[PDB]
């Protein structure tokens, strides 16, 4: 398998990637950040509502410890809806499930990922705007 799939019915996964058109909606904006697990959870805690392949449970932050996040300004968010943690995805997880993995994790950079959609969000970079 040296490329993709050829030579058969045109049945190829293409997509796109690095570049991006289409701006995003009601004002919505991703923070990748690394957690630190050491303090057996990254001192936060997901909380949500697992559902049934029929509804969706958007795990979020809501209780967030102080004694971390201090390597790179604050790398939490309060009622942020993290998808995914430096190793669980809580789209595919239940609340417990989701807040599991996690514990289990390693003791390292835990990387989380935030998409703060809708009103609440003020980090439209305004360090230096044109």
């Amino acid at each position: 398998m040296p490329d993709l799939n050829s030579s058969t019915d045109s049945a190829a996964s293409a997509s796109a990637a690095s570049d991006v058109s289409v701006e995003s909606t009601a004002e919505a904006t991703v923070c990748t950040v690394t957690l630190e697990k050491m303090s057996a959870g990254l001192g936060f805690s997901l909380e949500g509502g697992k559902g049934s392949l029929h509804g969706d449970k958007p795990l979020t932050i809501n209780r967030i410890f102080k004694g971390a996040a201090s390597e790179q300004s604050e790398t939490v968010q309060p009622g942020d809806e993290i998808l995914q943690l430096g190793g669980t995805a809580m789209q595919g997880l239940t609340r417990f499930e989701a807040w599991n993995i996690i514990k289990a994790l390693p003791d390292g950079p835990v990387t989380i990922v935030i998409r703060r959609k809708s009103l609440q969000s003020k980090e439209t970079t305004a360090a230096g705007d044109s």
